């Protein structure tokens, strides 16, 4: 199934962090309606906040998160969990190698902020 | 319900970070079998990293998350999310005032680290 | 925080099923654009879905359970997750007694149907 | 990434609970310890149950679930859920075809039971 892609509501701020927890440098790109809107690269195996930004999820709400290393895209896990119907995260861990730990860069977006 | 309470493997490493949003400061604990292991402060409607932290759950692998605001402690929300069986988030939202949003601090935790 | 209010999509159909697992009989009530739609009771301490109905959102698209012992309304925890940004299920579990499983009563939503 | 394996404490009891949205013949199974334990096939297009069983997890607590139709196996795409750091769901949607609804069998585990 695909994943790392998610539905917003339209026009709306969001949050988007990556964390690192691998031997290779991870890339993380942002996209919402195919626009590249963030790219954040590091290298921890200690959950490194290699990035963090506020985005607007625009008229079609549509936000995708790709994950790279060293240019090989990463195999992706994703969800959606909304607390107290109002309070969402989009969540994605990522796969660059064997051990199967999803967690080699971790992305977690939030909303609504403010 | 209990809620920002999580049961961790004992003895295991963990990421803790939190975000703002709203106009009042917020104070994030985070505890370790009861035991503040991690302090977090700050003030932001943007969605700031108000703090970030790698902790480990200890022999009990008992965690709690505590937000206080203006000396009053706030209201949470939380779940905990399973990716692939491997990849864990515990999530938590708060709520200081009037308006019900339950993002005034939002924390996130997740684990297994590198 | 308000718990077990979700907003569905409008005039969507959805599947709600309700499972017991206590002493005591259970009566859950489920409210569409706040009219009850749909209504089960029943005692089992071993999961036994005391009832099964696809109902339709409507125009509000808002969805309330209740779950109630002999008239008493037992305490609610509930979230939403989204699967591959498609499949929604939204969970209720409930408490009735000093034990805090909160299984006393366990609801699942889902959509899309068909 | 895998998808429909789920990790419960050993020797604890659950239930599964299989959901058809398809005009194809869904076959739900369920593996515990890697032995078949549970078979469910039916079809609707109204969300009805084709199966609901009450399962022991076992030594390992390694629970897996496989769906096909006409023989050939889905794709399939799952999580875990805990609310109140105490009440489990593991969510599975399958796809049959080509429409992405993820909805043809839907499977929900749940424990702890009564
Ligand atoms: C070489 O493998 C990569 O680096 C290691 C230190 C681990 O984080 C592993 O999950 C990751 O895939
Ligand atoms: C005074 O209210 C607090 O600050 C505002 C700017 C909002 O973020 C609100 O959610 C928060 O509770
Ligand atoms: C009296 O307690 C009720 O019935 C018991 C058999 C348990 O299922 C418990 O969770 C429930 O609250
Ligand atoms: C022919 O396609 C199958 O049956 C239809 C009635 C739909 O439920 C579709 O999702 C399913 O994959
Ligand atoms: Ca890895
Ligand atoms: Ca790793
Ligand atoms: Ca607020
Ligand atoms: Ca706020
Ligand atoms: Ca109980
Ligand atoms: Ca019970
Ligand atoms: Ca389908
Ligand atoms: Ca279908």
């Amino acid at each position: 199934a695909t994943q790392g892609v998610f539905t917003l509501p339209a026009n709306t701020r969001f949050g988007v962090t990556a964390f690192a927890n691998s031997a290779g440098t991870q890339t993380v790109n942002v996209l919402v309606n195919n626009e590249t809107a963030a790219t954040f690269s590091g290298q921890s195996t200690n959950n490194a906040v290699i990035g963090t930004q506020v985005l607007n999820s625009g008229s079609s709400g549509k936000v995708q998160v790709q994950v790279s290393v060293n240019g090989r895209p990463s195999d992706l896990v994703s969800a959606q969990v909304i607390l107290t119907n109002e309070l969402n995260f989009a969540l994605v861990g990522s796969e660059d190698g064997t051990d199967n730990d999803y967690n080699d860069a971790v992305v977690v977006i939030n909303w609504p902020l403010g």
